[PDB]
């Protein structure tokens, strides 16, 4: 105990989640009418389907809606009161209704009997504030992570606040569907800023997806298309642009097997910690449960992998086994027992190692202590730094470090980080690497009373090897999608306590495999 | 008699009535930002405050939270020189008053019921609007916390920051906080010592907002200058010259792209453009107005080295706003009658702007080969083309010959004005301003002042107000409309 990293008073205090996340449905006229202020003056039953199935729909293969998972719906009260009462609430989502008018119990006397009522309690909720106040509550335990995708729906004074900050922030897709018409009746209007203009507060829209023009079965052939807007994901183009450079102008090298390697050296890459945001990559899924599993478990200082096995985090294994560790010369280590590697160094640099058995509280130098205390009183030293690059600890080692250097900043009240990586897998590595020790960032951040600021990695081999050269060729076509965010569920007394349970990635919609 | 002009629809003051007025914020913080006694920061928050570029007419306006009035030591409340604006949900300017001295004060204070936004939203208004000439944000906390944040951020012309040895924080480039924003040092001083008790240690910031629209202006001024193939002309007149650029200006929410690194002539920018809509030929009509951009190119001298001989003085021939409105018009002299004469492509243009904003042929020319050599001088903007997106009128300009030093500036503001306007004759915003540019060139005089003026770091652009409309386009007059929060660099 007087060995751990005890967490101080403001733990959940610059972590916590001010507003969840949401995507935003809307159709629009050319001139980019939305309604007359009380209903939409056009009918197109196919675009009614696509709200329906967005809306609805989640993530992934065979799914069911339910009180423990499911999308929810954010509108106002002139949405809610448009919507016919039979019709209403909207079935298999939350209903989150805006008003200062009308309580929840005002909702429910809006419908029809009382076997609705009963039936539909759980599934409409009333929110005295605006789409801010709403995302507010939508971030609180009870809803957050239950409810996988927030959707606006919400009208013209919604979909105003949602296109401006705080809340355009948080917002990840929005799904346009166009209706060609050029409506006079339309009194409230609809538009995303663009590019360059301040408006924009910084946000680049740009297409994901646009259909072909469509002609509705609604006896009027009125045309029709849809798109996809995402907020342009200049963080994870870095990485693209730097497996393209690696494919067409890295040296060809081959490692100790004779593996055939696409290689550059020296790059830099940024990524925002702030405000919950998890850098991690959309173009391709990172294996979130791993990367969570094995920080936890350097940040303990821990050697054995059977404890990352145990608890189905294989990536080890290999490295691990009878045959790898007796062709190190590592003949007297049990299996799964990599030697002094990571985090042993971070908190027992130096200590002689024998077994993963033994007791190494207070041995060697405990580098991530010794930054904590640091961080906490004098925020501006120069050397908060730690290293597992140990050349007298290296040939005991199963694999010497690739992550091996990191050094902390703070600025405003944040805690930025920078790792040094002497050997960058870009197709499988770097993408575990830059989720890890944006994980350790904010970890540390909340250990020291500070918010997460920025990431940066700096790689030295940086390599893509000869078969990840096709598909990570495959991969840079498409467009990256905004970032997750992460959320602690619970807090711990000491930082070598957290769980992986203890968080949660929200609003992670990678690609699916390539 | 008003049947060849252009009318505007009923929507004129609609797309460029403006929301929220531009201000400074002026706070003074301790070594970790936070929120005593140093008389010379005291000096400086009055000096920056109080002072123009004051009367009931001509004054700045302070912005402040209720307990910064508070706060304020009763008789030097209100402040002096200025107009007093106090955020309260509780007190009204009666209140106010009443704690104060009365009477002759009354014109110098007013509450808001409101925050930040909502004074701006005041102050905005004719009554206030362009009578006060800058306005101070020095409220407390809250409104600071307003002011950092959009849409407030988006108005903030300069930081005043005194640092002395609740938070206050200036995001980061890059940050969402920042909101687009890439704020950075127009000045810092050196640490200076207080002349009191303690001998307290403090510094001076002026922090301003990128401007990078101009910043392209100055990095071709540059490039021209570093790179730039030299050429002496048929007087053996030197010129640094590249060939062919681009740059964009965006015209959203009032703004106005008029350079603050070198002061540009708005008056003299706006009579012309006025004057080439409606079709003149008679420079006479610009000098009458104080106007002498075309005195050297409308003498008789000058008239007869182009052989015009048959011109009378300021007459200068089918220039211009001539084809714009009369197209291939024969011409004979300025005090003939051209109504209905050659093509009108301005009238034309505003028509297919409202009924197919998607073509793609909306564009003018001044550029007539057979008019060229009856005129005074060929068109140096020759083709402007027009565009619609998201209900926004954007605009680019053809410039065959830029003089970098003092003809570009006076061509972007030309321009810009004339999207503004025709924007307000069909219905739509202000969207962008694209430049072409052909010989971009730097004069041989100009190279020593432009490379000074390099060094000065672009401050945020001013803004176009309307203070009435008129019936058709060709009635706007130079008066109608106000450039406010327009802060230059002094003379090179
Ligand atoms: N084309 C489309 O895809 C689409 C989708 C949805 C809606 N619409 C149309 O949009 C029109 C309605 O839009 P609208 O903007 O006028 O109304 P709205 O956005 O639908 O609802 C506004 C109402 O929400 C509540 N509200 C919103 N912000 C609030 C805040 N900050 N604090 C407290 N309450 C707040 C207020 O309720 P109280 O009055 O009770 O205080 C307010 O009157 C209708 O014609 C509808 O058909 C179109
Ligand atoms: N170091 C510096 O440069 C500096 C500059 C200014 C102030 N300060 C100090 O800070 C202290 C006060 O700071 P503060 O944080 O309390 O801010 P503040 O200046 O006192 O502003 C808060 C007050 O302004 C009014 N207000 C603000 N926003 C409003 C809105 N949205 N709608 C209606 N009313 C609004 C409210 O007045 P009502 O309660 O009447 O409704 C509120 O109580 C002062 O005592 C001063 O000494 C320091
Ligand atoms: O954390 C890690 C660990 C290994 N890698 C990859 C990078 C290299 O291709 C190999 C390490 O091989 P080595 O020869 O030890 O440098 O594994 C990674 O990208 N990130
Ligand atoms: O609107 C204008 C008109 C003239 N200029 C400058 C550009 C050229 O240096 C001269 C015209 O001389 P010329 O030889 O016709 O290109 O004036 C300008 O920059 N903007």
């Amino acid at each position: 105990s007087l060995f751990k990293i005890r967490m101080p008073e403001t733990v959940a205090e610059g972590t916590r989640l001010a507003l969840r996340a949401f995507s935003l449905v809307v159709a629009v006229d050319e001139r980019g009418g939305i309604g007359d202020g009380r209903s939409i003056p056009w009918n197109v039953p196919e675009d009614m389907k696509f709200f329906r199935d967005v809306t609805t729909k989640l993530r992934g293969k065979n799914v069911k809606p339910s009180p423990a998972k499911r999308n929810a719906v954010v509108m106002g009260r002139k949405t809610w009161d448009s919507i016919p009462p039979k019709f209403r609430p909207l079935p298999g989502r939350l209903n989150v209704v805006l008003s200062s008018t009308l309580t929840t119990q005002h909702l429910l006397d809006g419908l029809p009997d009382e076997e609705k009522r009963n039936l539909h309690a759980d599934s409409i909720v009333a929110v005295n504030g605006g789409l801010e106040q709403a995302l507010q509550l939508l971030a609180s335990p009870n809803y957050t992570p239950s409810i996988e995708t927030v959707y606006c729906i919400g009208g013209g004074s919604v979909y105003a606040e949602a296109l401006r900050p705080p809340c355009v922030h948080l917002l990840q897709a929005i799904y346009r569907t166009t209706i060609r018409a050029s409506e006079s009746s339309c009194s409230v209007f609809f538009r995303v800023p663009e590019s360059g203009t301040e408006a924009a507060a910084g946000i680049e829209w740009q297409r994901e997806t646009i259909s072909e023009e469509l002609t509705s079965a609604n006896g009027n052939e009125t045309k029709y298309y849809f798109e996809k807007l995402i907020p342009r994901n200049r963080e994870e183009e870095q990485y693209l642009s730097l497996v393209d450079r690696i494919i067409r102008e890295g040296n060809v090298k081959h490692d100790r097997t004779g593996v055939g390697t696409l290689s550059i050296f020296g790059a830099q890459m940024r990524f925002s910690l702030r405000n919950n945001r998890l850098p991690l990559l959309t173009t391709k899924r990172v294996f979130w449960r791993g990367v969570c599993e094995e920080l936890l478990w350097f940040l303990r200082g821990e050697t054995y992998a059977k404890k990352l096995s145990d608890k189905g985090v294989h990536i080890w294994d290999d490295n691990g086994s009878r045959a790898f560790l007796d062709s190190r010369g590592l003949t007297e280590y049990e299996e799964m027992d990599l030697g002094p590697v990571y985090g042993f160094q971070w908190r027992h640099f130096g200590a002689a190692y024998t077994h993963h058995d033994a007791n190494y509280d207070g041995q060697g130098v405990d580098q991530i202590k010794a930054i904590v205390e640091t961080l906490k009183t004098n925020p501006d030293d120069r050397r908060m730094l730690f290293t597992a690059w140990n050349p007298s600890a290296l040939p005991r080692m199963a694999l010497p470090p690739c992550h091996l250097l990191a050094q902390f900043y703070v600025s405003n009240g944040e805690l930025s980080c920078m790792l040094y990586q002497r050997s960058c897998d870009m197709g499988l590595g770097v993408p575990f690497n830059i989720a890890s020790y944006a994980l350790l960032t904010i970890l540390i951040a909340k250990a020291t009373g500070l918010r997460p600021g920025e990431l940066v990695h700096t790689l030295g081999d940086a390599h893509v090897y000869s078969n990840h050269v096709e598909p990570c060729n495959e991969q840079l076509k498409r467009v990256p999608r905004a970032f997750p965010y992460l959320v602690f569920r619970r807090e711990r007394e000491f930082l070598e306590d957290y769980e992986e349970g203890d968080m949660e990635v929200i609003d992670y919609a990678p690609y699916p495999p390539i």
